[PDB]
């Protein structure tokens, strides 16, 4: 027995912070969930009960606070790299810092057709994740993501020519609802350490808004041979539109909604062309993935 | 031993419903998730077995498909109403049908600034719902609410003045952070049945959107005293502008966020007019409910 | 308008609670959550701002705290009244306290073969729940119950004879598998004080440890002809083993196993006598209630 | 762009069973929660809407319900391992089956002290868990698991001697409170194919059971020095006890319980050898994690 592999923080930890401008008199709220997992040489932690080693994880939970009130909290790429540096620049035996952080939706209130200058709402589940990986000596790898965007179409959704044999029995459709949980991530180039992230910190939120566009559009205008194939034109446009993204990946669940037959009282025609009355289904349901790439 | 009370039902029935536009070919889709349980002579099920005086649940699921396949699914106080009075009607032995409903959000998706035919996105986890008691002889009782709508400002809340003693901690403050899951409920005068139900139809979601509009424009401006006096407030102008509502009950969660002190680090300034960056605090939370009528 | 109720307090309050004896070294745990809302001449805080008649939900949450660190935490009917009547008969103004306490599984472990002193595991999610309103003048009334207990019988589950018409689509069957999450609730009769609970204080694990079995030995060998008729047998029989309570409350689901066919599949037989495989239905399921109490 | 990596399948597949004794008329159940997901020459379905090479995830469901009709479902190992082969013999272009396996306790209800031959109860919501990956040409990876056993030990876990510096605020402790839910995984030596999984069989429960022992064991038993140092020796028993498995790693989060400083309130003693009534925190909570492998 020898520890193959460890890391090691603090999970949950929330944040929220307060941006409030003196000559406008406008506040602006962030509000996230932090986990930050540390590895190097800690092993005899875990072997000898060596905690000389150990940066306690509720010190690694003043660091969150410490840094976001010390540092910009946006865009969260940015934050993750700072947090993540910190550890491997303060602690000689850290080599590595796992940061990722759960962005919550705080929009800003229109009241009576004005923006509010200091009230927000939950407008929606739907998160803006970031998981930024430090490690010394290779810089720094970030995967950003949104997540929790549930999206629904009642047309223009298909699904034939599948394969055909005896453990079939799907109908083929050329008119059915589609319905999803969007989870997408894109992967950057790796950075060489926070003087570039710093140096593409607008890059950010403008891919951001341009995964988030091209998913609401392609998902909205593409008359659907399959959520393969979709999610594929998605990703596609989301690598032609940032140069400094290598690869990204859609992991979508295809939430069912199945036909309620009817006819069975009264004569009641509720499928096919005359289908109204849908029973969406929990459960089971189709989970489609796809990393796309560039390629050579 | 004697049944004192009983009513049983199908729960958790996910309805989907599209209406699609011939003429423009827009379609628009309604999602709930219905309960329905009945009361009635139904006591013999319970002592002696006998299963004749019940109408199994798995038909109630079953009408409850046919109704919405047959009439409108909005608004859901006027679905609620067809749907009860059906199996009070249908039965004889039946006296009594309460029906809840939860409606889900499918807000049609805007695309490159232009309404989607048939595209929709579910925009937060707030619901609409009902709770319509058709009862044999006594009319429609009902109670409509919108619950789930997350919200938090930043400052313009304050608490002082409370009673202290012993047992008191807390600190007063004129500038703290307010933030609240909203769950408010108006409360219908009864009706005789549904061709009164019918008659009030239009007054359904202006009542809700008047209850929503005074929820949002009430918490963003009314500079706090405390969640009692914010929410009185909200409920007294709802009265005021729905003659045909008799109550309106909120129930209101004071979900903290606490100042973190990090002086002890180098002299940090965190707190007081140096807040920025606060804990939010999963639980405990306040809870404060009040039922606001009208004054004889 | 003006307040026609109102109670408000602190929700969520999650309490821990050990008990070292010195004299065997074994400690026992107390773990639960705690709700207080309090009732009273409060309407002012609401109509005029006026906080001098509010006991800060904050205080509400020491006193919590307190009450548990100088009071025994179980029974949580006799915790409940403690806590309740302390917050009559401190405030002149406070009339009423209702306080809710959700009690967590940490039972003791085996550890080859014999108990360990300080080591405890979370055996279900099954609670135990007290409701305690303290009403001054009207004595403490007291609702108790075990909630989350989760079983299924595979077989003697039956239920024919039930009305059938053009809405009923469901066979009959003398051989189905029944599975709920029990809700069993029993109330005392009202009780003058503090003393009087005190008096009885044996009665309350008494009586939930009678409902247990009653519920779990009911299930089991009753050859059940619905779930109504089997929650009957178990409200019956609790009223029998203790005339403290006066009436006895079932809220069952009935959380569906649908048969599979899978004879279009090289003619397998898996329905009927040949049903081995089953669906377990997330949703929709049947919701049973009854209220039984002692004829006259 | 073209696919660098693609899966997909149905996920969230509930699964009951049950085996009926002829003889002795015991039944005994199973239940559990399926995802299958595919890999193989199935890019076309991304790029250029050819569905042709896609195996419906309805008939990945049906497969599912149809493998567990014919065959064992235990051990999940097992299971997992027939299914999954399946997929890459039966179809020529799928060259590998991920198999995750969700298996739900419900075990035997005892009456009046005997085994009752067909009630069941859900006791505890932990879970035993598999993760099957039949890949063409390289075998069956197997890697099984025990969730959600929820444990807490009163006293005998201490912390100090870590690290302590500028962002260090937390106390060493010699006495107290340790939480967890314990996530223990052990993977198994690649197998050949289903001809080896099937000659280990037995080795499958036995080790889940040795897992699970030692798990408990030395949590109830161990003067823990941190989560690190115990979860150490977990690891390092289980793979001197099962020569198959390479390596075994766990996943702990230390869920907090605090002090709560009572002495502002008459001089309360409640910390330290005084500490009698906790807070448990939900949030945020430290996370433990280590992979433990043989020594060269
Ligand atoms: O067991 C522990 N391990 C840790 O790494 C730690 N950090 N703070 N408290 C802790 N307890
Ligand atoms: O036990 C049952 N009670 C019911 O009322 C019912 N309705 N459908 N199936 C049922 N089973
Ligand atoms: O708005 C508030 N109402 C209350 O009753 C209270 N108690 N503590 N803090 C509070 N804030
Ligand atoms: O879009 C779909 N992709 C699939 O792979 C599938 N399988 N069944 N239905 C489906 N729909
Ligand atoms: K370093
Ligand atoms: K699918
Ligand atoms: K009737
Ligand atoms: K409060
Ligand atoms: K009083
Ligand atoms: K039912
Ligand atoms: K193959
Ligand atoms: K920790």
């Amino acid at each position: 027995s020898a520890v193959k592999a460890a890391r090691y923080g603090k999970d949950n930890v929330r944040v929220y912070k307060v941006h409030k401008d003196e000559k406008t008199g406008v506040q602006t709220v962030y509000e996230m969930t932090v986990c930050v997992l540390l590895e190097g040489e800690i092993e005899t932690s875990y072997t000898k009960a060596d905690n000389s080693v150990i940066v306690a994880t509720d010190s690694i939970k003043n660091t969150i606070y410490i840094t976001a009130k010390q540092n910009p909290v946006t865009p969260p790429e940015l934050f993750g790299s700072i947090l993540g540096t910190h550890f491997i620049e303060k602690y000689n035996h850290i080599h590595a810092a796992h940061v990722n952080i759960v962005c919550h939706r705080w929009t800003r209130m229109d009241i009576d057709g004005k923006p509010h200058p200091h009230s927000f709402i939950r407008d929606s589940e739907e998160k803006r994740n970031v998981q930024v990986d430090v490690v010394e000596g290779k810089g720094i790898d970030i995967k950003s993501s949104l997540s929790g965007l549930t999206v629904l179409k009642s047309t223009n959704s298909q699904f034939w020519g599948f394969l055909r044999d005896e453990y079939t029995t799907l109908k083929e459709t050329w008119d059915r609802i589609l319905s999803t949980d969007v989870d997408a991530t894109w992967q950057w180039k790796n950075f060489s350490g926070l003087q570039e992230v710093r140096s593409h910190v607008p890059k950010f939120d403008a891919t951001w808004a341009t995964a988030r566009e091209v998913t609401l559009k392609t998902f909205a205008e593409d008359n659907s041979a399959s959520v393969q194939a979709t999610m594929y034109k998605m990703a596609e446009q989301i690598l032609a539109r940032q140069q400094l993204i290598e690869t990204v990946e859609y992991s979508l669940p295809n939430k069912h909604y199945f036909e309620i037959d009817l006819s069975w009282h009264k004569g009641l025609q509720n499928t096919g062309k005359n289908a109204e009355v849908f029973a969406p289904q929990s459960d089971p349901n189709g989970l489609i993935k796809c990393t796309v790439g560039r390629s050579s």
